[PDB]
């Protein structure tokens, strides 16, 4: 079932391709993108950013260093998770939260949320995957096909055994869309 996820991301050679650009807007209002996005608070503005969830925040070179000060007097509201991109990193232990942040974003009507790490490949797509997920109420292929669609992501394996968890119990709890 990780398998059949990971054949939703690749031509089935066994690689995997890389983002081709380094922000993408994934669903509407919804961006991912890479450590250079992030930390381009002119940039930022430009594309209308008002939130920005930095699900890598660390300061080694799998990690992007900022903060909330960072953003500070850019008017851009900030959440900081520090996880790892490794097979054992319990990211499904932030969904709720960085789902909760997703929404305050999407709730306001001019909100725009940038949802990065370094690469903007395998932390951040997880996060807005388990969002669609759990506030869209979509199953795991199809949020994970969405994202797919509109940037070259690849959670690890781990990450995705975790959105497998979280499939099955939206599923048990009957709360996934027909």
């Amino acid at each position: 079932s990780v398998q059949d996820l990971n054949d939703l991301l690749s031509d089935g050679s066994g690689c995997y391709s890389l983002p081709s650009q380094p922000c993408n807007e994934v669903t509407p209002r919804i961006y991912v993108g890479n450590a250079s996005v992030a930390q381009d608070i002119p940039k930022l503005q430009k594309l209308g950013i008002t939130h920005v969830l930095n699900a890598a925040e660390g300061r080694s070179f799998m990690h992007v260093n900022t903060n909330a000060n960072f953003y500070k007097d850019s008017g851009i509201t900030y959440l900081g998770i520090k996880a790892n991109d490794t097979q054992e990193f319990n990211l499904s232990a932030y969904f709720e939260r960085a789902a909760d942040f997703i929404d305050q974003a999407l709730a306001q009507k001019n909100g725009r949320v940038l949802v990065h790490c370094r690469e903007g490949y395998s932390r951040s797509p997880t996060l807005v995957i388990a969002y669609l997920m759990m506030r869209q109420k979509m199953d795991v292929k199809s949020a994970l096909s969405i994202v797919r669609q509109n940037r070259e992501i690849g959670p690890n394996d781990g990450f995705l055994a975790q959105l497998c968890q979280l499939n099955d119990r939206l599923a048990k709890e009957g709360k996934l869309k027909p």
